[PDB]
């Protein structure tokens, strides 16, 4: 019942490159962008072979380095582990200049309620927010 129990994101943890993830992927961006559903993917060269991910939800990608400038941002949906760079989402806004992006159906649950999938701060705090491509 209480916020020890909310998950929070990942996306500013790298796992070592012992598993060859960048090479099974062809050292090409594994990101995928969402635009109000749409899915694209990347595919662009990377120049580290560390993985990342949101959160544990989804698998470990190697990204490009403006992918994983995004990452760290916290700009990838932790509930999908897709991009939010277009279209309309949510943004949980906990400090200057801070944006955590993520879809409304993505938001953590516990007791009923609605938090950031990254910070756990109540989501009915959120702000819908409408970027374009
Ligand atoms: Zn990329
Ligand atoms: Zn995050
Ligand atoms: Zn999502
Ligand atoms: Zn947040």
């Amino acid at each position: 019942s209480g916020f020890e129990e909310l998950p929070l994101c990942s996306c500013r943890m790298e796992a070592p490159k012992i598993d060859r993830i960048s090479e099974r992927a062809g050292h090409k961006c594994m990101a995928t962008e969402s635009v109000d559903g749409e899915l694209s993917g990347c595919n662009a060269a990377i120049l580290k072979r560390e993985t990342m991910r949101p959160s544990s939800r989804v698998a470990l990608m190697v990204l490009c380095e403006t992918h994983r400038a995004r990452m760290v941002k916290h700009h990838c949906c932790p509930g999908c582990g897709y991009f939010c760079t277009a279209g309309t989402f949510l943004e949980c806004h906990p400090d200057f200049r801070v944006a955590h992006r993520f879809h409304k159906a993505c938001v953590s649950q516990l007791n009923g309620m609605v938090f950031c999938p990254h910070c756990g701060e109540d989501a009915s705090e959120a702000q819908e927010v409408t970027i374009p491509r």
